[PDB]
């Protein structure tokens, strides 16, 4: 039996932060379920190109608005309750207008290595700057 909680996973090694998303890993390869499961926040304003050549992924949007454009296919608006699945290993752009909370399922499981690698993703547009700077720490 396995029990976890999002509020324990955030700000933790299972919460992987990138320029365009924040991925809270719920079931890992270690957990041995046959799939990985996470809760990903795609940040407002971002664009990411995505292509998983070695996995199929299901995505279920429970918050926010955006779209997914399939390279060589259609463009599908994302809203709460929309779900898409890349059974065809589709190359695609993922765009968030507001922050999107996505529940995600990978088959086979992603590994910590692939997540940290950012295997299959290419972030193209980051969120707008909050006036921050690396050499500024005031
Ligand atoms: C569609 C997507 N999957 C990744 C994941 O759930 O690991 C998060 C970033 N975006
Ligand atoms: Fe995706």
């Amino acid at each position: 039996m396995i029990v976890k909680h999002l509020e324990e996973i955030v700000d933790t090694k299972d919460d992987i932060d990138t320029t365009t998303w924040n991925s809270r890993r719920l079931l890992l390869t270690k957990d041995g379920m046959g799939f990985s499961l996470n809760d990903t926040l795609i940040k407002a304003g971002t664009e990411t190109l995505i292509w998983y050549k070695n996995h199929v992924e299901a995505v279920y949007c429970i918050e926010g608005e955006g779209e997914i454009e399939v390279v060589g296919g259609e463009t599908y608006p994302i809203t709460p309750g929309m779900m898409y699945a890349l059974d065809g290993h589709e190359k695609h752009y993922l765009r968030a207008r507001s922050q999107m909370r996505m529940v995600c399922v990978f088959n086979p499981p992603l590994t910590g290595a692939e997540v940290h690698d950012e295997e299959g993703t290419y972030p193209l547009l980051a969120p707008i700057t909050d006036n921050w700077s690396h050499p500024q720490f005031e």
